[PDB]
C-alpha cells in the first residue's frame, strides 16, 4: 500500500481509509502521468483526462 503523491512529491504508504492507488492525468507528450494518490473509487474515465487504479505495490 506505498503509494506516490504527484510527481515531484510521491507519498509513500497510505493504509486505512483507502484501499487501492489511483492516477489521474491527460494526453500531452508521451502518455505520461501526473496526478496519483489512494483512494478506493477509480471508476470512469474520459478521453483528455483518464483516471487510472493501481492496486499492486508500487502503486498502493
Amino acid at each position: 500500500l506505498k503509494c506516490n503523491k504527484l510527481v515531484p512529491l510521491f507519498y509513500k504508504t497510505c493504509p486505512a481509509g483507502k484501499n487501492l492507488c489511483y492516477k489521474m492525468f491527460m494526453v500531452s507528450n508521451l502518455t505520461v502521468p501526473v496526478k496519483r494518490g489512494c483512494i478506493d473509487v477509480c471508476p470512469k474515465n474520459s478521453a483528455l483526462v483518464k483516471y487510472v487504479c493501481c492496486n499492486t505495490d508500487r502503486c498502493n
